[PDB]
């Protein structure tokens, strides 16, 4: 099943899924691809953000949505 993050600096990340990742899997499918620690990473849909324990169901992802990944500096 296809996802995309793109950043906030520019560029785009190609995901493929399941319905059924948590939040969780997402940051961490996107740790390997790009090094970024998932508590460096929120993740932000439709004026919410994402909580790690949630699924691509719960949040009400439809195929192909393109997400946008935010970023700490280190914290909150």
């Amino acid at each position: 099943m296809q996802i995309f993050v793109k950043t906030l600096t520019g560029k785009t990340i190609t995901l493929e899924v399941e319905p059924s990742d948590t939040i969780e899997n997402v940051k961490a499918k996107i740790q390997d691809k790009e090094g970024i620690p998932p508590d460096q990473q929120r993740l932000i849909f439709a004026g919410k953000q994402l909580e790690d324990g949630r699924t691509l169901s719960d949040y009400n992802i439809q195929k192909e949505s393109t997400l946008h990944l935010v970023l700490r500096l280190r914290g909150g």
